[PDB]
């Protein structure tokens, strides 16, 4: 049918985070670069409009995994 999954958990933070590592299983340069821009807002160098400027020159050929993760992030307009 379609290649579709509903129903994500409490925290799906893990789930791309392994995802880019299988998807650039033969691209190890580009893996690398992504561990590099979450170190910088590891270190709170960067914010939410910091991180995405980023993703969006690394992940350029992949706007997919960029858009999707507007809707991996548990928090957001939800109640807390
Ligand atoms: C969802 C899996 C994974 O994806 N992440 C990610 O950056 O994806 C983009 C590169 C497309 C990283 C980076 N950010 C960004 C935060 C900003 C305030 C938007 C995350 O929030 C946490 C890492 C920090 S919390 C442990 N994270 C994830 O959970």
């Amino acid at each position: 049918g379609s290649s579709g999954s509903s129903g994500v958990h409490v925290e799906d933070a893990l789930t791309y985070l392994d995802q880019v590592k299988i998807r650039f299983g033969s691209d190890p340069a580009t893996y690398n670069g992504f561990l590099e821009i979450m170190k910088e807002f590891k270190s709170q160098s960067i914010d939410t409009p910091g991180v995405i400027r980023r993703v969006s020159q690394l992940f350029h050929e992949h706007p997919d995994l960029i858009v999707g993760f507007n809707a991996f992030l548990p928090s957001g307009p939800s109640s807390g």
